């Protein structure tokens, strides 16, 4: 009697979208296109402005140490306000779950993408997607801003660790993260259609379209570009695989292509992504991406709104000054500068994702899913991935030496040393807990030191010293040492050491340790770094990348429970002045080529 087609779960998605669209006011439409930060959200804001989406930016948590249930109650509170609007359109909540649900205390932290590239195991990455979706849904969140399918072309980029590989083929194969996050698409599926299986899955986001991994001294992010076969060949193809796997959303890059800002690039956003690849999900801006169309950023926000919406973006990550966004966009439509057909396309796409994923049927969090956060099975998977990510670069100083690895679990006394041996924050790197990475015991996990202690025979005495001098090591009576050093957490603009040399003490500790006893050096880094001095000092050396919360992945290999199988997913340069230098370059002169990796057999 009071039947409303869009509220009927048995109806086809396109019919529900059209029925809802046709009822909506301009305010309700512009609302759907507006994404706000939880920090500026209140029940009245969300209801009075018909807000479509919320996010937590990096570090935007309801409180320090918040439980899964706290997150659920936060998201539900916001949802209750949205469901109380006239039309009852549920909001979608997004977050950077890029190596697990990494903003959340006690979430499993998976290896960062560069390590996952070293695994060469798309099925492992899919399973990581599955586990990640469960941990995101544990916190009531429905949308992950992942995968980053950047093809990082210069390791000086502060986000190079979020790229699976300099080789776009490895990136294309790791798009299997998508069906992990979202569920596998039906048999008869049309490429470019959005898909999410239901309430145990999340919407995904291929980002950042396009050419975010492209060059400029640190691909570091202001035009990071190239030319047309730069494009279609290196930076674009994985978006097609993303389309084939029904990625729900695509996020636009801050960078430029051909001197046109991606956030204003109608030819690529509308002409190529939507009209040629046939993408039918929604296009989302990056954080104040529209603001940055201009220089200085934010200096003509009227133009930002116009240029981005006419380019074809559907949802704007404002994320704070929503009043200005809504006001300016409303004026533009009222004035006929942006046609209603453009608004209606954006809203169509937003709603299409929402209906397809089951959001109208399950807008609230499932309390029974709370226990998925940091669930042990997920940690076991993270430990497998960490172990598979490790690249053995050296296992003996001369061809006549006994291989150091695997180490024996039974020895009278052993040394664990280095700034990175008992620091969970470092082991995890950036995008962890989160207005950056951090240092120590920032979440639940097992450091390298804790992993060693968990692994060795009860008779083995384990001594920790963060930065021992040469004489302490010589005098200690140690059978061997494991020494872990490397990079501090960083991102594109913060903490990014462009000399690619690890901070001291790091090398000095490796030298003091290895100068006194046979040593296995575990290098924690987001990328290749200057390594010759570390190699020359070390009996064995392992590139462990940023392996996440499960440090037992490292010891599983060091002690021979499994063999080393990882292979470099990037070129290891001899020198920073060779860069950029990627596989296929004209004077390809690597220290270690892409694909290099020594192996051991399980003991």
């Amino acid at each position: 009697a009071d039947y409303v087609l869009y509220k009927d779960a048995t109806k086809p998605v396109e019919d529900r979208v059209a029925d809802l669209l046709g009822r909506m006011t301009l305010a309700e439409k512009i609302g759907q296109m507006t994404q706000i930060e939880r920090l500026v959200a209140t029940p009245d804001v969300l209801r009075d402005n018909f807000i479509g989406s919320l996010l937590s930016g990096g570090g935007s948590v309801p409180r320090k140490g918040a439980t899964a249930k706290e997150w659920q109650d936060m998201v539900d509170g916001f949802q209750k306000a949205c469901m109380s609007t006239r039309l009852g359109i549920p909001m979608i909540y997004g977050i950077d779950a890029v190596h697990g649900q990494n903003n959340v205390y006690g979430a499993t932290i998976f290896p960062h993408n560069v390590g996952l590239g070293a695994t060469r195991d798309p099925y492992l990455v899919k399973r990581i997607g599955e586990a990640t979706a469960l941990e995101v849904r544990a916190t009531g969140i429905q949308y992950a801003f992942a995968p980053c399918i950047a093809v990082c072309r210069d390791p000086r980029w502060g986000r190079c660790y979020e790229s699976y590989s300099e080789d776009r083929r490895i990136v294309q194969s790791m798009t299997e993260l998508i069906p992990g996050l979202q569920g596998d698409v039906p048999k008869d599926f049309t490429s470019g259609m959005p898909f999410v299986a239901g309430k145990n899955k999340v919407a995904a986001c291929a980002k950042h379209f396009v050419g975010d991994g492209g060059t400029v001294d640190g691909i570091n992010e202001n035009n990071t570009i190239i030319n047309r076969e730069g494009l279609m060949n290196i930076h674009m193809p994985a978006y097609k695989n993303a389309m084939d796997k029904g990625v729900s959303t695509v996020m636009i890059s801050y960078s430029s292509w051909n001197g046109v800002k991606m956030h204003a690039n109608q030819d690529l956003v509308t002409g190529y992504l939507k009209d040629t690849l046939k993408f039918k999900g929604f296009v989302i801006s990056d954080w104040e991406g529209i603001d940055r169309i201009t220089t200085p950023a934010g200096s003509d926000y009227s133009y930002s709104v116009k240029a981005s919406i006419l380019a074809g973006l559907d949802m704007i990550m404002v994320p704070n000054k929503y009043q200005q966004f809504i006001s300016i966009l409303t004026g533009h439509v009222n004035g006929g500068v942006i046609p209603m057909s453009r608004i209606d396309d954006a809203v169509t796409r937003i709603l299409r994702v929402k209906f397809t994923m089951g959001l109208f049927e399950n807008p609230y969090a499932d309390p029974a899913m709370a226990e998925q956060l940091g669930k042990q099975e997920h940690r076991d998977l993270a430990r497998e991935a960490a172990r598979k990510s490790l690249v053995l670069l050296k296992n003996g100083k001369t061809s006549t030496d006994a291989p150091l690895l695997p180490l024996p679990k039974k020895a009278p006394k052993i040394l664990v040393a280095g700034s990175h041996a008992d620091n969970l924050g470092y082991q995890c790197g950036g995008w962890t807990i989160e207005h950056q990475g951090d240092t120590g015991r920032t979440t639940v996990g097992t450091t390298i030191l804790e992993a060693v202690k968990a692994a060795v025979d009860p008779s083995t005495v384990v001594v920790f010293a963060e930065n021992p001098d040469a004489e302490f090591v010589k005098s200690g009576g140690f059978s061997y040492a494991i020494v872990a050093v490397g990079e501090h957490p960083y991102t594109e603009t913060k903490g990014d050491n462009l000399n690619l040399t690890i901070p001291e003490p790091g090398l000095s500790t490796v030298q003091a340790v290895c100068g006194g006893v046979r040593c296995a050096t575990v290098l924690i880094s987001g990328r290749p770094v200057v390594v010759q001095p570390l190699l020359a000092a070390s009996d064995a050396l392992v590139a462990a990348w940023l392996p996440g919360s499960e440090g037992q992945g490292v010891t599983d290999a060091l002690f021979g429970d499994f063999g080393f199988t990882g292979r470099l997913p990037r070129t290891w340069f001899k020198s920073v002045d060779q860069l950029p230098m990627n596989v296929g370059d004209a004077h390809y002169d690597p220290l270690f080529r892409l694909g290099y990796g020594l192996t051991t057999n399980a003991t």
